């Protein structure tokens, strides 16, 4: 039994980038949990293997963590389409974990076959024929398989709360009390625009010491339909094992999502928000029937709504314990069904 992982638009290496760190994390996962993996990449390195010295075949298992594939400006992207030969010859069963919203499976000889560069490469190459599983972190696997109706092959779909494997790791812990120096705080880019009006509303124009670190940048907002004056501090992208010690820096830090996130995914955000020493305070519309926390404290339903519960947070600091000692409590009800959920991720891939 040799299990193999792969991204399939993103070189892996180190932490730096996020593809390459949710990759690393589920490596790790899956190895903590009994059971023989690999990573493979364009290169060999501390926790992968060469795509071109190894046989795909090797292996009785291939799962593929969802990317883009889109090769960006004119130039080929050997992470994407090495991805996709490995792909390519692999026999069996591959299982796409499906995280994102906008990272649907996708052939991606169409978007060669027309590039210039096309003559490096042949369809028989890169037309990915084996039948696939989608695993789905949306409960309700219907944007899974909506995004996935154009691709044949696609035989399964399955849900499965891929992302909790921050909380099931064995070096993971609970942030400790920590200095405060911002009111509000979130970290990630800016997904090309598919949020924008829901980052405007929370983090822009509040009045408060807010800081928006990641990939996005103040010069992005700009749609006329979401207009604003005084912008959050933009600081940069950081680690992603350095998330939770960033959002401990705040009183409380924000939780927003995609359209099609809301009622259905429960995001790496949530548990790297809720495990944090910031009080988590979610969007309603994301959670409406409050599956994360049954608490309405925790809910924010818009902008006066958010300024209003961290006014209250900054004076009272007997109320911000109290709400992180609940949060905390429950991120340890999920932890302690560890077994179940490694129990659920070996049947979701057919093990
Ligand atoms: O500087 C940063 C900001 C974010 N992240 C990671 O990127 C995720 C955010 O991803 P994205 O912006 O796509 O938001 P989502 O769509 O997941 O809500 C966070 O949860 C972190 O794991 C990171 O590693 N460094
Ligand atoms: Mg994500």
């Amino acid at each position: 039994m040799k299990i193999a992982i792969i991204n399939m638009g993103n070189n892996v290496i180190n932490f730096k980038t996020v593809p390459s760190s949710e990759t690393i994390y589920l490596f790790k996962v899956i190895s903590e949990m009994g059971l023989n993996v690999d990573i493979i990449s364009l290169k060999n390195g501390v926790y992968t293997k060469s795509f071109d010295e190894v046989d795909v075949n090797d292996y009785d298992r291939l799962i593929v963590v969802n990317s883009s594939i889109n090769f960006f400006g004119g130039k080929p992207n050997l992470a994407i389409l090495s991805a996709q030969k490995f792909m390519a010859k692999y026999k069996s069963k591959i299982y796409y974990l499906f995280t994102d919203i906008r990272l649907p499976f996708s052939q991606s000889w169409p978007n060669v076959k027309n590039r210039p560069w096309a003559y490096l490469y042949t369809e028989e190459e890169l037309l990915i024929k084996s039948p696939i599983k989608v695993i789905s972190q949306g409960i309700n696997l219907d944007i899974a398989k909506a995004a996935h109706k154009k691709v044949d092959n696609v035989i399964e779909f399955e849900y499965f709360p891929i992302e909790q494997y921050k909380i099931h790791m064995n070096d993971f812990q609970l942030s400790k009390p920590t200095k405060k120096t911002l009111d509000v705080i979130y970290g990630g880019s800016f997904r090309s625009g598919q949020r924008e009006s829901k980052m405007v509303e929370f983090l822009f124009d509040t009045g408060l010491n807010i800081e928006f670190f990641g990939n996005a940048r103040e010069k992005q907002f700009k749609n006329p339909k979401y207009p604003w004056t005084k912008a959050p501090v933009f600081t940069g992208k950081i680690p992603m094992n350095m998330v939770s010690e960033k959002n401990s820096q705040a009183i409380a830090a924000l939780i927003i999502g995609d359209k099609n996130y809301n009622d259905n995914f429960i995001t790496l955000r949530v548990w790297e928000t809720m495990a944090s020493d910031a009080v988590m305070l979610i969007d309603e519309e994301f959670d409406t029937k409050h599956r994360i926390i049954n608490d309405a404290r925790f809910y924010v339903n818009n902008r006066a709504e958010l300024i209003d519960r961290v006014n209250e947070l900054k004076h009272s600091d007997v109320l911000r314990k109290e709400m992180l000692s609940i949060q905390h409590d429950i991120l340890n009800k999920t932890r302690a069904k560890k077994a179940e959920w490694q129990d659920a991720f070996k049947k979701a891939i057919d093990l």
